[PDB]
């Protein structure tokens, strides 16, 4: 690893290698750098979103294409690349759901796309019950009950998946996170139904 302007060696040291100490040029982003690192926090399901938002700004102060409009094409390139990554990381870590799923990827676990079959019975039952309820839900208050029901589950699940990580129990975390995916959809459908008011 070396600088595109100098040839200055990338030090085998600490992480934030945004600028070349030798020539001040904006460097190519490290593909290997995970989002928790880029957002300067521990690999953890638990994430301080006030801090996160602050980091997001610090970095966007450094790499956003606005500051590179008058600079070389190479720097414009990298400025755009970085700024995109910064956005990804931020969005990914901000949402507990995407955070959970991202946390699993690093721990080397890939997720099947909401595979409806690999699921257990009791949960399936819950899902078709919620469905029925929502389908039946036309009144504004019957609408509230579902929201409650859904949000009460969401909390329970967050607590659970938090534990799963605390214990390194990724097979469990993958389970619960696959569940949380369902309820997110249901949430979005409710919000979509809630538009006309
Ligand atoms: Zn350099």
């Amino acid at each position: 690893p070396r600088c595109w302007n100098c040839g200055g060696p990338w030090g085998p040291g600490r992480e934030d290698r945004f600028f070349c100490p030798q020539c001040r040029a904006l460097q190519a982003p490290d593909p290997t750098r995970d989002y928790f690192s880029l957002m300067d926090c521990n690999r953890s399901f638990r994430v301080d979103t006030a801090k996160l938002q602050h980091r997001y700004q610090q970095l966007q102060r450094l790499v956003h294409p606005d500051f590179f409009s008058q600079r070389s094409q190479t720097e414009k390139d990298f400025s755009e690349k970085h700024s995109t990554l910064v956005n990804d990381a931020y969005k990914t870590l901000l949402a507990p759901l995407s955070r959970g799923l991202y946390l699993l990827k690093l721990h080397g676990i890939e997720i099947p796309e909401r595979t409806d079959y690999e699921m257990d019975r009791q949960f399936l039952i819950e899902i078709m019950e919620i469905n029925e309820k929502l389908a039946e839900a036309e009144s504004e208050a019957a609408m509230k009950e579902i929201e409650s029901i859904v949000k009460a589950k969401q909390k329970e699940f967050t607590d659970n998946v938090s534990s799963a990580f605390e214990q390194d129990d990724f097979e469990e975390a993958k389970e619960i996170l696959t569940k949380m995916r369902y309820f997110s959809n249901i949430e979005e459908k409710i919000k979509l139904k809630k538009i006309p008011l």
